[PDB]
């Protein structure tokens, strides 16, 4: 009997159901932003499918020889029973010759199941020690102090709404256990927030980590730079950044590197420094599609929030991006704020000797496109009806299938950020302008030209869309942003573009 939920199905709540229950319900979405109610009904030891490619049975072999790893999990009133299954989890499917300690840190979470009923209930269990906080200090601190209390060579963080699957510390400890200077994330899979199934996927489509302009991680395929480095897509393939909060590191190596910068605040690029650090500071950064760890993805944090992440990746990139960091300026307005004390940070990075930034990008992450190339960068102004209108739209995959409209210049960049690409894309990191016939909008680029290839016309200064034959240009309420016939004595078909080189081309 292995109840609801079992090998990773979904479960679904009754279409009509009591008020109690409805309550109950919309209390767990309140507290946690996934479905707790549905997560109750699930066995904190709920079996799960094996994700693994054949190849990662059958041809790939790891030495005998592993280190012992503590696993790290932080926590802020996580759920009971999805603390639990993440703690179960590990015990259930990692050998226990390779798990030292299961350290769950606190953070001075409130509620009373993760008191004395954690103590009570793990008290069976003699490898897993609550160490607690004594203020509330965010997920940065929390993980330092798990590092502190743990005594086994390797570390190994999880989040406490996570869930390990057959075989998922050994190809990880392996890559470890060649060489130490190498930290390993596992594929992040997707549990259902509303109804906890377990997604997984063939190991072609694995995605590895990379980072937009405004210092934010973002996910890209693996480069064919790297494809063509591989015999099997399911081999461990480089990764110049990761997404955090899932990785397995030496300790030691941990500790050399400068863990996480004692300056952030909770808001924090801490996976973004990490990354850096590990490549330019003798190490590397793989993914690991033969490891597979569940993870509750969350629409939203529900979490006290003590623009705001400014501060940490103003330091990240004082310290760590050398002159790239100008480009993470121009996308927050030059507003740097106060980003406090540094000097640590970058007689850390002296001491260690390590690569220039350039060498990151040139080498670990060439395909990367660096505003400073682009025809142009910065703002799109339209010259019509005042010349105080200026191209603006959010980027993103929620704000897909949106017109990208207008709105005042404030040249403090953001919204108003744009490039013009040699390739004739208006583009913000990997979201491009596109024009089908109906509205303007922002999604991914695809790199194909067509309908997101422009052309912007010295001498006219119109922005040229190369298959509807039409202009961009914007309407008499200066509100939205529309497609028409190309005259060239019209201004509102007229537009600057900040830093505009006609080299580049
Ligand atoms: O102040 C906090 C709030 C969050 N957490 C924990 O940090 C982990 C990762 O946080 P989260 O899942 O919210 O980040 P995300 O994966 O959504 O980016 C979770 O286990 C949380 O319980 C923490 O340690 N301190
Ligand atoms: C070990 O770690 C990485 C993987 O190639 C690399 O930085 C380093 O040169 C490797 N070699 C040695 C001798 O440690
Ligand atoms: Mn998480």
């Amino acid at each position: 009997g292995g109840g609801p939920g079992e090998l990773g199905k979904p479960v679904r709540l009754p279409k009509e159901m009591s008020d109690e229950m409805k309550k109950a319900v919309d209390d767990g979405w309140t507290k946690n932003a996934f479905n707790q109610y549905v997560s109750d009904l699930i066995s904190v030891h709920r079996t799960l499918p094996d994700p693994r490619d054949a190849w990662c049975k059958d041809e790939a072999r790891y030495l005998t020889n592993l280190p012992k790893t503590d696993v790290i999990i932080c926590f802020h009133n996580e759920a009971w029973t999805v603390l639990l299954r993440t703690v179960h989890s590990v015990l259930d499917r990692s050998p226990e010759h390779l798990i030292g300690k299961i350290i769950l840190v606190d953070d001075y979470s409130d509620m009373p199941h993760l008191k004395r009923q954690l103590e009570d209930y793990f008290a069976a269990y003699p490898k897993v020690q609550i160490i607690r906080g004594q203020k509330r200090e965010g997920l940065i601190r929390a993980r330092i102090l798990g590092a502190n209390h743990a005594k086994s060579p390797v570390l190994t963080y999880l989040d406490s709404h996570c869930e390990c699957t057959e075989g998922w510390l050994e190809p990880l400890l392996d890559r470890i256990a060649r060489n130490s200077t190498t930290v390993v994330c596992p594929v992040i899979d997707v549990i259902s927030d509303e109804t906890l199934e377990y997604h997984y996927r063939d190991s072609g489509g694995v995605n590895v980590g990379g980072f937009d302009w405004n210092l934010q991680f973002s996910w890209h395929p693996v480069p064919e730079r790297e494809r063509k480095r591989h015999n099997s897509t399911a081999e461990p393939v480089y990764s110049p950044t990761m997404a955090g909060g899932l990785f397995s590191i030496d300790r030691e190596f941990f500790d050399r590197l400068g863990t996480y910068d004692s300056g952030f605040d909770i808001w924090g690029g801490e996976n973004l420094e990490l990354s850096f650090k590990t490549w330019m500071c003798g190490g590397t950064l793989e993914i690991v599609p033969c490891s597979h760890v569940g993870h509750i993805f969350r629409k939203r944090s529900p979490y006290k929030w003590r623009n705001v992440l400014k501060k940490n990746s103003v330091r990240l990139a004082e310290v760590w991006m050398d002159e790239y960091s100008q480009y993470y300026y121009h996308r927050i307005g030059n507003d740097k704020g106060d980003w406090g004390d540094v000097s640590d940070r970058r007689k850390l990075r002296n001491d260690l000797k390590c690569k220039s930034f350039k060498w990151y990008l040139d080498n670990i992450y060439p395909e990367l496109f660096i505003p400073g190339d682009s025809v142009a960068h910065g703002e799109i102004r339209n010259l019509g009806y005042g010349g105080r209108t200026c191209l603006d739209a959010p980027a993103g995959k929620k704000h897909q299938k949106k017109a990208v409209g207008t709105y005042p210049c404030h040249r403090q960049g953001g919204n108003q950020y744009w490039m013009l690409s040699k390739a004739g894309e208006i583009r913000r990191d990997d979201s491009c302008l596109d024009y089908a016939g109906k509205d303007v909008t922002l999604f991914g680029c695809h790199g194909g030209k067509g309908n997101q290839f422009w052309t912007y016309r010295e001498n006219t200064k119109q922005l040229h869309h190369g298959t509807s034959g039409k202009c961009l240009a914007i309407s008499e309420s200066k509100d939205k942003l529309l497609m028409e016939e190309c005259s060239a004595s019209l201004s509102r078909q007229q537009w600057t573009l900040e830093n505009y080189d006609s080299s580049k081309l």
